[PDB]
């Protein structure tokens, strides 16, 4: 087999057509499946089969029949092949059980077909101004390293049916839909121009878990700290135990809720809703207080010279009407 | 041992038969044990060891007997040896101490026989919706990388009786049975048709575990807030704080919970169980605030004109009545 | 060096005395430290020395005294050496720095010693059911890859005066003891017998850590809630808040515990010790609730016709009667 | 392209010029991405492409033009290469994915353009005193390794100019800013001089983020304990929980607040304002404890014999200033 | 360059005066940072610069002056370098970007300085009895691996000279001081003795972190529980509600101080002052059930038959005598 190739009379370290116009490469690309996503370092993780397709008239050989031949990686090393590597990513590696898993297929006519199985991550920026009903988008980019345009020129062989994606690719906490390629061009300064290749998708989120957990717990806790406005003033050692003993239990719903989120440090929607309800509870702790203070002026004014109050009347109604107006304005912005 | 073999005098770049029917390969699996399994990233590991046998007159040498030589790894290179590869597996390796698993023998005849020990890590899809009741099931596929069913066909050599399992084998969380063996054939769009093998296992958990970490206080905590019922109503700096402090219990619980469970982002069964729970002491604290209400108005009406109460006595039996209609409605749709 | 040994003039890749008896090896090992141990993945970490003795006349050298050469790891790739490995292995490497940690000495007459430094990591099947009094019991076993008993014969050169142990192995919260050796026969069903050796040693926990962390904070708990019933039934503000708050201060104890243990999903003995104690906290809350029922009917009777309570005068017996039984249960058979 | 260039004529174990002056090499830097940043191991990621320049006769071909030639790394174990390596630096590797990513590109007059893809981790001493306003300075360093500068002259190609950043480069929990290139020479004592090239960047963090979360619960529960300040002193059942519940309330803050904070183990800034505040909720425990002594005490004196208080007078003004005072010192010496 | 040293003359397989006297190799350390401690793995991770000074007549190559040929990694391979390896050690690597850290010297008349850049991770024994006053010792030993003292002899070139540190070393926990260099022999019972060297160093944590973290909080505590010594005795929905709540608050602190600090599971000096004054909180709820019994039995007798107690009194001065007496003892032993 390495003697009807010429691999000996060739100098296989130049690309086919050297000095001559561009050598045109096609790629396929199938989709196996994502392996995991973080939130903390923004890359995700994906295996896929690679595939590319030219032609190259050194590798001819005489056969009666258009029966193709089949090679493994040890012919690889000596021939020409293109150098393909995946821009902005983080790390990558190549199956090698039981063996590398890398196949060549040459045409008598010198058509040359050449796939290999590789894992890559790769970076992708978000934002999670609006979790948890973020959107995120992704890419993958693929580009030739050492031929600019002028010598290699790369292209989708069949346009947008060169994708295929597995039908059980799936994640534990993200949905995948929306999966399409574009092409662009893209510049270095230093060396010239290059084609770039894009494979892009779209992620979403489970809402409906989020709001159980979260949003769930501190309505209730919220209308709980309403009660204490129905229950008499001259309760003392029960009005006070009550409103001091809800500070506390949301205190820890708060601390529960920040240690299960990923560690990011900024601002999000979630945490503006849970830190306006603290403020209510709170404010709710001080209005027993100037009760209180004012019943206790009037009794000893009363004495000296020898039924509801009506802060607790309005409190019925402000408290209530307040909170509902919240959730409209908090529910119009954040969608 | 190189001589008597003719490895100078043929090309071994080609598969045995080349240009002719498909070479069959059997194929021999022993699992040794099984490392750990990831409940977030989906996916286990395994460990086994993997013979193949075929037949390739180009190795046979002349002999007075039957008996066959040993070789190792440094011999592979040269020979030409299958090239399974394990289908939708996330990372694998061969091990190598203190050399090489590789063993090879050579019948006079030309009978092959090669076996290597490899770890491989490998995807499962799971459903965590009847957690902590679920049941799941994983597989392990092995196919031929670069030769189609027109060259190599492959096939387990002893039917079911080809896979042998350790004694010894076991999981720290769950129980592994039901081991059988399956074949079925994959076609490739840009490729062809492939022979793919599978092996098939199931996982099951400990329930009696899971029941009393998490269901068992749940329940607890639901009957401790029945005994308001039973005391006094005049006693309000008593009923108060038992019911305010009930909820802080319970929070602290769920948010106990959570933390020890893998963070699987959707409803599972346990989370509709306990936030029933929670909606059930949480109007044990409503009901008071209507009874303390109620007491005041007809005290002070009587007051200006100038026993225990029928909502405690229906609360007795409609809260109880209640609470076991749900455990029988729960228990029905979940098994 | 490379001429003196006929390198060249002999085939290498055959045992010596192929095709007759099988050759004896000898094996020495010397543990160095223990690494770590894993609770959850079931496995443990040791480096050790790796020594074998056995004899070839080819490697034989003229010499006018008893003078042995010393070589380093690139000789190995020529020469015949064995190809033992570890059984039930995860992964395990050589060290390289600054270089291959291998040598090679070899007598005038052919007798070779064959050192290497290894690093080794093994599985180890735990029981947790009587934790954290358990007592596990850890092995290592070596064995020949491709030659079975027919071809090769594996030994200790010296017997139980093989294994030697540093004196400064320790681990943190283990105590190792128990070093001792010994040897099998292994079967395989479609390879044949091999040799097998084992090392073997015996792991201990520190048991008073545990009582103090976990055991000592339940019982106070315990016997803290038989103080209400030495305080007076009429205290209704009082009796009450102290019942509840218990409760609670026992859950945060436990789901402390548990964050703490190892995940091992399955009951142990310590969970039998902390939720029996949390029943018998339950129990106090609904007792006062009995007294409390039963004196307002009392008062209400006499009302409508117009001293300590019998149940406060037996708890004060059978509850720490019934508490010092189960300890005596419990601990009989625990040991 | 192998016969063009003398390979087999020329030695290149040494540098071109041998014997004579320093040869001149160019560097150029473009950072791509940076990584990840820890706080606890004090070190960062990046990820740059790199760039040598230099001239070398011995490479000169003949060319009737100024086509230049494209070669790959197989080609750079023949020719001679700079060897600059990255001081300071834990771990780094070169990506090989689909192959090594590096190119060579020869003029005919012999100058050498070298480029690779290199991802480094580097050190950097970080300084928590004045978290979360603290403000973090890292470098990068690039150096020769073995030959000094009496052999090879190292400089930026272009100044100031010669470092590029991407477009997209940020992190998750920083801002980067400020990127500008130094130079120094270092000296080694057994060694001689050496040429070393900077880079430097700064980083801030969100301030905002940390003053809700931190400070914000801090103060409105300091505020809290004021209201015992307006309650009257007859309620003994009332003052006391109020006091011991809000202690309670804020040790579960401060253990939350550590347990999300990196593990820093010495005193920072924001721990003193959090302990500061612990101390006047302790102090308004006390206070209370002074009042109610005193009324007791002067009840009985009078009974043996046969208003507000004015400590609590003068809290409700000493408290509020103290308080207020903390804070402009506190704010006055850490911005 | 390959062609002035005889290279393919000699057999570099055999030490130079082979047969002879040992031949003597001087050792250089520059250590340039520490990276990381485990406290759990007991090991620690040093980077560190590694100089060998011999001479070999074999390497003489002509020259009219002094000047003195440098050399890359590939000659390494062929000429005979000495193979000292770092015992005890768990992993290391050597550095290799942007190629092999390794450098090659050689004088006219055979002197060789061999210089390379290796990164180690070595065990070292630590006791946490003295916690958080413990002090710990390293060391890091270097040892020839195949040849003894009889072939090879093993020094310091200058002495305690020989040791040089950067002046940028760190660690964010720990403060390092007391760098110095020893020599010892060490004995194999079968391979014999062999030289070896030593570098040694201390570590001192930071004081003042744990004792506002842990002791701090725990003596306010204690102190707290003394108001009720001071509080009437008849307010009885007072006195018991104080109690139980201290005790709830040192649960906590207690459990959240565990979870910081790293998994040694033995009793350290920490641990016994926290459970100490957790007795003293216990007995402080003992107390007032005395007092509250012996009220309520002196009060139904006189009504039958028809102040501050003395236990108040006394545990005024014995409970805070008995707690200054416990900080002395403790204070003495452990300094
Ligand atoms: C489509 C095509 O190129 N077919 C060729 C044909 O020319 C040749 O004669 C035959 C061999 O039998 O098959 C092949
Ligand atoms: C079963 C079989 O093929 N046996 C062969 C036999 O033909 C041969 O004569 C003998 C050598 O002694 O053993 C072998
Ligand atoms: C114990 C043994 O085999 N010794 C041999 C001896 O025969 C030989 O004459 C001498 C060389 O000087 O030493 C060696
Ligand atoms: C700027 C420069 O050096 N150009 C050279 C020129 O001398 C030569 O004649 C031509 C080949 O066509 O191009 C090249
Ligand atoms: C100190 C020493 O050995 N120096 C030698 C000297 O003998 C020689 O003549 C000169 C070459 O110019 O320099 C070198
Ligand atoms: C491929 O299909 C997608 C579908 O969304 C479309 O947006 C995209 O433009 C198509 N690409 C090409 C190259 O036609
Ligand atoms: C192997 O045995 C299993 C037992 O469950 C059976 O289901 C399966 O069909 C068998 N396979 C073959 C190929 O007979
Ligand atoms: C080695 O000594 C141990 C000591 O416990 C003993 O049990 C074992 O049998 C001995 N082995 C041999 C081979 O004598
Ligand atoms: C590069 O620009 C920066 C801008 O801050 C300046 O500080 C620095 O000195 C410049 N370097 C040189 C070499 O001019
Ligand atoms: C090196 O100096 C240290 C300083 O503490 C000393 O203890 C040690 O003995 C010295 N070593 C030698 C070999 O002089
Ligand atoms: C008390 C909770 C009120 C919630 C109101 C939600 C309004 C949603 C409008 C889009
Ligand atoms: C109060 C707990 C009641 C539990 C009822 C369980 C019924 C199970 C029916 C299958
Ligand atoms: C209240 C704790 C009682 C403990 C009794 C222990 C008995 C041990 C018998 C072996
Ligand atoms: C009660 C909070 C008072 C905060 C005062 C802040 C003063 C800032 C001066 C720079
Ligand atoms: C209440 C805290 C008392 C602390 C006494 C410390 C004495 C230290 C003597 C060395
Ligand atoms: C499944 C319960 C959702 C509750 C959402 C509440 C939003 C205010
Ligand atoms: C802390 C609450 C004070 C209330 C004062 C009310 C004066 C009208
Ligand atoms: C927040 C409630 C304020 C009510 C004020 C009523 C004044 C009469
Ligand atoms: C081992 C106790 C199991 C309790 C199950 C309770 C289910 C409602
Ligand atoms: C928050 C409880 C209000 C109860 C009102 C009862 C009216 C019948
Ligand atoms: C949930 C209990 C409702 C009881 C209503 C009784 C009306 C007389
Ligand atoms: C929940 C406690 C009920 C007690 C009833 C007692 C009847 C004798
Ligand atoms: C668990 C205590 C029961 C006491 C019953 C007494 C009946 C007179
Ligand atoms: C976004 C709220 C900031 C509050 C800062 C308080 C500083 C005392
Ligand atoms: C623990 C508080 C004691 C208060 C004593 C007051 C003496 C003036
Ligand atoms: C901290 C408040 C002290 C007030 C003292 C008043 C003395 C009359
Ligand atoms: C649990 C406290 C009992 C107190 C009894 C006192 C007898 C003198
Ligand atoms: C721990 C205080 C004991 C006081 C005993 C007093 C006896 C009169
Ligand atoms: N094709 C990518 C690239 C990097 C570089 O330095 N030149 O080109
Ligand atoms: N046999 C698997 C496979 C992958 C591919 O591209 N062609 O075949
Ligand atoms: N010696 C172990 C082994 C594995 C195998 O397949 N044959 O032997
Ligand atoms: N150029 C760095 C270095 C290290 C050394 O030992 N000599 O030089
Ligand atoms: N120099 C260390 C060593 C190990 C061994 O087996 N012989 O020597
Ligand atoms: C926050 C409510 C205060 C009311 C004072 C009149
Ligand atoms: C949730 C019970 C409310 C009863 C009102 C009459
Ligand atoms: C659990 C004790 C109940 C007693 C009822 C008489
Ligand atoms: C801390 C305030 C004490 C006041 C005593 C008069
Ligand atoms: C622990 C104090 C008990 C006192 C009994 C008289």
């Amino acid at each position: 087999s390495e003697q009807l190739l010429r691999i000996d009379d060739h100098d296989f370290s130049m690309r086919p057509g050297f000095g001559g116009p561009a050598i045109p490469v096609g790629v396929d690309v199938q989709v196996e499946s994502l392996d995991s996503i973080s939130e903390v370092d923004m890359d995700f993780t994906m295996t896929l089969y690679l595939r590319h397709y030219w032609k190259d008239e050194r590798l001819s050989f005489p056969s009666t029949n258009n029966l193709s031949m089949t090679f493994d990686g040890r012919l690889v090393k000596k021939i020409w092949v293109p150098d393909m590597f995946f821009v902005h990513s983080k790390r990558s590696f190549i199956h090698d059980t039981t063996t590398d898993n890398v196949m060549l297929r040459v045409q008598p006519d010198g058509k040359v077909l050449y796939s290999l199985r590789v894992t890559v991550t790769a970076m992708c920026n978000m934002d999670f101004s609006r979790f948890p009903l973020d959107t995120q988008t992704c890419s993958l980019e693929i580009e030739s390293y050492a031929y600019t345009e002028d010598d290699l020129m790369l292209y989708w062989k069949k346009g947008n049916d060169s994708l295929k994606t597995d039908e059980r690719i799936s994640l534990s906490q993200f949905l995948i839909q929306e999966f399409h390629t574009t092409t662009k061009l893209a510049f270095y300064s230093s060396t010239g121009w290059y084609n770039r290749l894009y494979i892009n998708f779209t992620l979403r989120r489970h809402i409906f878990f989020f709001l159980l957990q979260t949003y769930f717990p501190a309505t209730l806790m919220v209308m709980l700290s309403w009660v204490s406005f129905w229950i008499d003033r001259r309760a003392v050692p029960a009005r006070v135990p009550l409103g001091i003993t809800t500070v506390l239990t949301m205190s820890t719903i708060i601390t529960g809720v920040n240690a299960s989120m990923p560690r990011v440090s900024y601002i999000k929607a979630v945490d503006i809703y849970l830190w306006v309800s603290f403020v209510f509870v709170f404010l709710s702790v001080l209005e027993y207080a100037a009760v209180n203070y004012l019943t206790t002026v009037q009794e000893r004014k009363e004495q000296k010279l020898r039924d509801t109050h009506a802060i607790d009347k309005y409190s019925r109604i402000i408290f209530p009407a307040a909170y509902i107006l919240f959730n409209l304005i908090y529910w119009s912005i954040f969608s």
